[PDB]
């Protein structure tokens, strides 16, 4: 189990009950006690500890929480240099769709997220 740390504003991804993911500077909410899972080598899955929930992306690229695992459940899994992970949307590695969060705790959309950029790295801390 795992907090999900976003270096950007400093949140820790959230996915909520309702499906939606987003991020929280609350450590205390338990929507944010993730598990990661690896289908393979390289390839991890995430889910709510709390709700079993899988993190997903769209094909409008929204981060989004689905009941059960799929084609949009998988991830890349790239360990960056600060030591930051990142998490290629694998059905989206084609166009570099990574998982991120905006400044503001909302989710970015796969297709504005860019290498370099700062909303996606996360830093996984123990739970």
């Amino acid at each position: 189990p795992k907090l999900l740390y976003c270096s950007n504003g400093g949140y820790f991804l959230r996915i909520l009950p309702d499906g939606t993911v987003d991020g929280t500077k609350d450590r205390s909410d338990q929507h944010i006690q993730l598990q990661l899972a690896a289908e393979s080598i390289g390839e991890v899955y995430i889910k709510s500890t709390e709700t079993g929930q899988f993190l997903a992306m769209d094909t409008d690229g929204l981060l989004y929480g689905s009941q059960t695992p799929n084609e949009e459940c998988l991830f890349l899994e790239r360990l960056e240099e600060n030591g930051y992970n990142t998490y290629i949307s694998k059905k989206h590695a084609e166009k570099h769709w990574f998982v991120g969060l905006k400044k503001n705790g909302r989710s970015k959309l796969g297709p504005r997220t860019h290498f370099g950029q700062k909303a996606i790295l996360f830093l996984p801390l123990p739970v």
